């Protein structure tokens, strides 16, 4: 597509929905061409921007046909099965997609891979920019911290959160300890392998701050990422659009970073 | 004692009693005139400064009462024992005492409340202004934020550490238990009782860093101490010392700073 | 009021109008009667939780006898023009009011005075909880660290935030000055007057984070509030009108948190 | 040389001999051979780890040859005078040296990069392992984060501290602004260019903390050195010489650490 790149997204009432209408509104290249949402959704008819202040003349649709004959890209944040229905009209009419659901086992798995051979794709199980520059930084951090330091991953979220560590705590985890050529789960002195621990804090409605710490005899180096709201997630969605764009072919965050 | 308050050290070529040594030097209405250790130690007849750069003039002694006789205070951050011989003599020569040894039981405690009717002493559990002084806080803390808060106490220690949590984090602990009106040991609505947990590092050399974390929908309140050495505790001593001067009777930290 | 407490939000479809609405949702001893704009607004006729997932069936109306009749406070964190004609609506209709716009000058401040003889009325310059218990605590700490201490207020910001420092940030510096018998605005030894500074970090769309930070030869003590959201404002207004059910008189945070 | 690599400290009295004693004895792979001072140290004769409860058997000398000739490298973080003359006698004898010796200007620079072609120096204005791996970090950091955020680098010191921002802060900006293709010295959308901004905290002993903050609209990425004492840079300085073992020509700690 042309810029301005037409931006359709799913789940448009959901919560990653309307932080994605903020996205798409705050990125000079894009713009918001479909929002759609399932046959019951309570705002069907209203204007896709209606819970967060803008005005996008975009009515929240069922219409997944009339969507994309209009849009260039499908950014979806909803669940597998609706997902892979999206997926398939994507392939049919040409329009790339950029898949933050997560849940897929292995046949949804094979059937991303296969329309990344129609369709430009980006999937990865994190959008954030600065989770992904994270992970990225972390094998480096840890081949050169590989003896001598205490390595601990620490990470804060809401009261209810059901998993710990998180997911993207035990990814920072699995990381590491591959930088350090070992599989995951006294004084440490300069010659001995760097250890790894994790320590978990259920508070309140923290969006998720996660630190690796490497600590040893004198010194602390700590890597953090902190989420003041799900907008992170949104904008990495949106960087990632406008990236494959013109393009065809299975991508991840790494590709859109430019890293590896 | 007349200023300049004539300050005593026990145990002066120990961890602490080298930082009390600099204590000394740094407090204006103080000087050193004398250094304790026991006859086998190899730093008999060294200044009592060698290993910190300051030239007292004062011989590191096994000569208890001579030391007691020209001294208006002792501080003593040894062990139990030996800690209630200078006891006595501290009574005999009415010498003040501040008693920054840990891990009497009933009977060594009953001796300090005894001896207290005779002299001036100091006796606290901790001689960190700053953490005596957060103890105090977080009975205000908690109070206040009785509903609606998550509660969590963090502390960061040194790989080796034995203690988990530290005796500093069950303190923060039980002075929150009993702000709560509670003993120690989903989500939390704004009438719901507030909640207390414990988390914990061991990395590296970490002297010791100590949060008490108070977490609701949109805030937190952080109240935290970081112990950077050992000059905390030896500071908060020679605080005991100056503010006793003058006294009979059993004190602690929360007398010192005017609390409560 | 009888329980429960039947609240009606003024500005209820601005930023802090919204979030209102979630805190009345979700305080157990409240419900939502009433929720107004002025009659320009796009949103007459809305439910007011449209924007928020909440079916309240209040419609957000511009009838401002209506909603008062119907309701036992109204919370207001609009302009000083609109709630000074609140105001008087309210004391007609013996309504309270939690007053949480800001920027009265002396007649404004008068008039809200006045009225405070006739009806309930919690007048603050800040409704969280966590900031108005830190201003509290800062006394007890700058007392106590009196001597000895530099004293630092730090505070984060988002990017086009006019003010440096914040208006919280003088506030906790006026507290501090104050603790110490000064007025606001080399090396601090043990009896040397703790000294006071301000850092100012303006960056991405951080809601606000203050510490004050009191340091010393050892140790550091840090004092820190992060607001997540602007629900913490929005929950201790929701507290304050909880409080001042049935009172009548002129109140503040210091009031409703039970301090001084 | 064969291991135990026989290390060399020069101005073994100071803040960072001794400290560098510390570092020898903790590597397994290094022993104390040597210990300078100047003609007119107090501490001649005097065992070199007599400050730091050690028996090394190495008494403190002004004898540059002897020393010089059973040692294999030595360690100095002195003045650039007396750093030269061991230079030329480090040539001469053969050995290793590892200078953290900074302040040299064209002509001492010059004068190191001679020697280089005879003996193995690593030669670098920061020896900490992580300040440096900091450095490197950065640079990835900020090519991917290159537009859209604020950047922001703050960094704490002890009161009486001279340069601000330090020489590490003024690195840090060096490599930011390196890496988004500019020099040194309102709302960033996320097509606009990352800005830089700098922040101070002088308080306390604060050994030092550095923190470069990345912030956008939903995130913080911060990457934060946190010295708890000299050991940092004195763990560094052994880890380079050993490194440097059998090796001739003019080394960095880029080098050291396996870095670019």
């Amino acid at each position: 597509g042309m810029i301005p790149l037409k931006i359709a997204i799913a789940g448009a009432n959901g919560r990653m929905g309307r932080v994605l209408v903020e996205a798409v509104n705050n990125h000079p290249d894009t713009v918001l061409s479909g929002a759609l949402e399932h046959s019951g959704s309570e705002a069907l008819g209203l204007d896709a921007g209606y819970a967060v202040g803008l005005k996008t003349g975009i009515a929240i649709s069922d219409d997944v046909d009339a969507v994309l004959a209009q849009s260039d890209v499908l950014i979806d944040f909803t669940r597998p099965e609706p997902t892979l229905k999206h997926l398939q009209k994507c392939v049919e009419k040409q329009v790339n997609i950029i898949i933050g659901t997560t849940g897929f086992d292995d046949a949804g798995k094979a059937a991303i891979r296969a329309a990344a051979e129609k369709t430009g794709i980006v999937f990865a199980a994190n959008f954030s920019v600065g989770v992904n520059l994270t992970f990225h930084i972390l094998d480096t951090v840890a081949r050169v911290l590989n003896e001598g330091y205490d390595i601990e991953i620490i990470e804060g979220h809401h009261r209810h959160k059901v998993d710990a560590p998180s997911g993207t705590a035990l990814r920072m985890g699995e990381v590491i300890a591959g930088a350090l050529g070992r599989d995951l789960k006294g004084h440490t002195g300069p010659r001995d392998p760097s250890t790894i621990g994790f320590a978990t804090v259920r508070a309140g409605d923290i969006v998720g701050d996660h630190t690796a710490l490497f600590a040893t005899d004198g010194e602390r180096v700590e890597i953090t990422h902190k989420a003041g709201s799900r907008m992170t997630f949104a904008a990495g969605a949106v960087r990632a659009a406008v990236w494959v764009n013109g393009k065809t072919g299975l991508y991840d965050m790494q590709d859109v970073l430019g890293l590896n």
